[PDB]
């Protein structure tokens, strides 16, 4: 137990990669090449003394993984189990940005992108970013929204990994600053256990600007995670959360195992579990002990 485990996943010939990585890396080093059939992924498993894993050692592994383009995971201890896995929606669970997609469907990509402009530049508050963009969409028919939702694409690996998450006794959640019409639809469409986001009322079949307060901002995404884990009696170390953006940091930093998915630079820097070059099939390494 004074041992640590790191899994490496790469498209490079695994023997070449092992060789190459021994030389660059340098106690006993145990390297075992293995194949996880369930996610059709051959990986390299390395066991090394826990002392070795240090902030300097992480930094270097990470930089190296970006130069040779591989993903890896430092096996958490303890491993999360019978817990929750929460996903942000936009650019995490789905590849797209829901509100941007609605905008483009409506000919308003410039207007909406501009509001995004002001908030990112720090000129505007994120809640006011959300309200403004929603305000621009007043009158959109339920059917346009549903159609937009229909053409959204699941992020890679989720079809494979979702049934496994369930088989491993985890609850799934979406927690997001997006629209409830999308969030609920995604939940029902994929059998997710929970789903929470902002709520914008739809009346007479068109989008209103009646937004449920308080708005689901970054701190509220965390708080929803906390409250859900409380309700389910789930310890923090058994909470996995995945996200790509700054409004995900509080939630990912709170989770026992926070995962940055193809994330923004500011997220890649605080969150050290990452998926950068493969899909969500890789969550296996954080929930299956027998690897
Ligand atoms: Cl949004
Ligand atoms: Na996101």
């Amino acid at each position: 137990q004074s041992m640590s485990i790191i899994y490496f996943i790469t498209t490079q010939d695994i023997d070449t990669f092992q060789k190459k990585l021994q030389e660059t890396l340098f106690f006993p080093l145990l390297f075992d090449k293995r194949y996880a059939a369930l996610i059709n992924t051959a990986y390299l498993k390395l066991t090394l003394p826990a002392e070795c894993l240090t902030p300097e050692f992480y930094r270097y592994l990470r930089e190296l993984s970006l130069q040779w383009q591989f993903d890896f995971f430092i096996k958490p201890q303890p491993l999360p189990a019978n817990g929750i896995i929460a996903f942000d929606m936009d650019s995490t669970f789905i590849a797209e940005e829901g509100v941007d997609e609605i905008a483009r469907e409506l000919g308003m990509s410039t207007q909406i992108t501009a509001i995004t402009q002001q908030a990112m530049e720090g000129k505007l508050d994120f809640n006011a970013s959300f309200t403004r963009r929603i305000g621009m969409l007043k009158g959109t028919p339920k059917a346009v929204l549903n159609a937009v939702c229909d053409r959204m694409t699941l992020s890679p690996g989720l079809l494979t990994i979702l049934p496994v998450i369930k088989a491993k006794g985890f609850k799934t959640a979406i927690i997001s600053g997006g629209l409830d019409i999308f969030t609920q639809r995604l939940k029902a469409r994929y059998q997710l256990d929970y789903a929470f986001s902002n709520t914008v009322e739809i009346r007479d079949n068109v989008l209103t600007d009646n937004i449920t307060l308080p708005i689901m901002n970054a701190a509220n995404k965390k708080q929803t995670l906390v409250d859900l884990a409380a309700r389910l009696n789930i310890a923090t170390e058994n909470i996995i959360a995945c996200g790509d953006g700054a409004n995900d940091l509080p939630m990912l930093e709170h989770a026992g195992t926070g995962i940055a998915w193809k994330a923004k630079p500011v997220v890649r820097e605080k969150i050290h579990h990452q998926i950068n070059y493969h899909g969500f099939e890789l969550l296996l390494f954080l929930i299956e002990d027998e690897l």
